[PDB]
């Protein structure tokens, strides 16, 4: 057959590449693609004859409207489910010369669906416009740009202080002016049981170009529940909240998102040693595979819906040992020394203490586990429980550290027979110790009188 015109009896294939993150028709060997298995694609042949100019003209007239293409659907349908390599490889047995509507028709809960799209077999090869390409490769786009969770714990160096979580989730684009509405939209947070689930004081916004704040009851309701190994908080948009979201996204773009702020609170003496992990998930539609019931998590442990990566806060124990240049074997002589703790900047002359509460003129020490003063006892020791790692803050490792990234002990009362210190004493709590619940061991040496 002639190479320049369409061969009605040509063998064809259609290969859909399903990737976690996201069109020439040619295979693109990298092409960064983390393949996604177990996703079903359905192709439906359209009622256009691509062996005729009129068939191509019908497609052109759609001006890329995929919903209008749906009006051309035949009853000729084929399906394939991706394997480990994320490919849905429709064969020559499954495809013929013509146009197809391609839709992702089964999607594991955690996976973002592809957008529907139309493909032709063959395509004119843009890399060689003298060729008809009968073996088409397509890399579909995600319908949602992402879901993300952040933590702000820079304000919480001492354990038990407030931590803020911010969850930001894509909103599906639906045909708002046509009457289409998101039918279900829930943001679920899997809460560590150390957080007070009854005191989250949520704030919900639609962010992007021009942000708005949504109203509880009117636009959403917060539903919390006890769980097995965690507790649970769901922000569930109401009919009006869903309407606002549907509209905002339609008039906006992919970066028009819901933003949920949760204000996590603790008992002051909370045992935060180690990692405090938080994860959220998005349920973006009313598909029956999302069986989450915000009021009945039952024994669920995995986050429902499309998950964020977890975010961590890391708090460590400090064990302070008090001694002296006299090195007495009777360690009880080093009891009764008192200390307070600050964030500080190490300097050539010691350290500059940072005021823990800038609202007042007095330079205040940190409140750590509800306490400000730590007194040696026993064998001249005291535990300071617990301090957030200096090198892990706001949900990320601080790759580079500076002299600003310190805590300081200040000796506020010397043990009997000893001097106070000349300077504050800088130290760090490192994530490598805190995340393993390993103590940070600091020795303070006193000068005898
Ligand atoms: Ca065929
Ligand atoms: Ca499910
Ligand atoms: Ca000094
Ligand atoms: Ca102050």
């Amino acid at each position: 057959p002639n190479g320049s015109t369409i061969d009605p009896d040509a063998a064809t294939t259609l290969t859909v590449h399903k990737c976690e993150q996201t069109g020439t028709g040619n295979e693109d060997p990298q092409a960064e693609c983390k393949p996604v298995s177990d996703v079903e694609f359905t192709i439906t042949k359209l009622n256009v004859d691509l062996t005729t100019y009129d068939g191509w003209k019908t497609l052109a007239d759609l001006k890329g409207d995929v919903v209008k293409a749906g009006a051309l659907k035949s009853t000729t349908v084929q399906k394939i489910t991706t394997g480990a390599n994320g490919l849905a490889s429709f064969t020559d047995a499954q495809t013929e010369v013509g146009a197809y509507l391609v839709s992702e028709t089964r999607t594991p809960d955690k996976v973002i669906p592809a957008e529907d799209f139309v493909v032709t077999l063959p395509m004119t090869n843009p890399q060689d416009t003298a060729k008809w390409n009968y073996n088409v490769h397509v890399y579909p786009k995600n319908t949602l740009s992402g879901v993300d969770k952040q933590v702000t714990d820079k304000p919480a160096p001492g354990s038990g202080r407030d931590i803020t979580y911010t969850i930001t989730t894509s909103i599906p684009k639906v045909d708002y002016p046509g009457g289409a509405r998101i039918k279900r939209y829930e943001v679920v947070d899997r809460l560590d049981k150390r957080i007070k689930k009854e005191a989250l004081t949520p704030v919900v916004k639609i962010v992007g170009q021009n942000e708005v704040t949504l109203a509880e009851t009117t636009d959403y309701t917060l539903i919390t529940a006890e769980g097995k190994d965690h507790n649970w908080a769901t922000i569930q948009l109401t009919e009006e909240g869903r309407r606002k979201a549907s509209e905002a996204r339609y008039n906006g773009n992919g970066e028009t998102k819901l933003q949920v702020t949760l204000n996590a609170k603790f008992d002051a003496a909370v045992n935060l040693e180690g990692d405090l992990s938080n994860t959220a998930g998005l349920i973006p539609n009313d598909s029956p595979n999302f069986t989450w019931d915000p009021n009945n998590p039952g024994t669920t442990t995995d986050i429902p819906g499309i998950p964020t990566t977890p975010v961590l806060s890391k708090y460590g124990k400090v064990i302070l040992t008090k001694t002296g240049t006299d090195d007495l074997a009777d360690k009880t002589k080093y009891n009764g020394a008192q200390f307070q703790v600050y964030e500080c900047t190490k300097t050539a002359s010691g350290a500059t203490l940072r005021d823990s509460d800038p609202s007042t003129q007095t330079v205040d020490p940190l409140t750590i586990g509800g306490e400000k003063t730590f007194t040696t006892a026993g064998q001249g020791t005291v535990e300071i429980n617990y301090l957030r790692a200096n090198d892990y803050v706001n949900g990320a490792k601080k790759d580079q550290l500076t002299d600003e990234d310190y805590y300081c002990l200040v000796e506020t009362k010397a043990p009997e027979g000893y001097n106070l210190q000349a300077d504050p004493l800088p130290f760090r709590v490192l994530a490598e110790k805190a995340e393993k619940k390993a103590a940070t061991e600091v020795t303070v040496t006193d000068i005898p009188k």
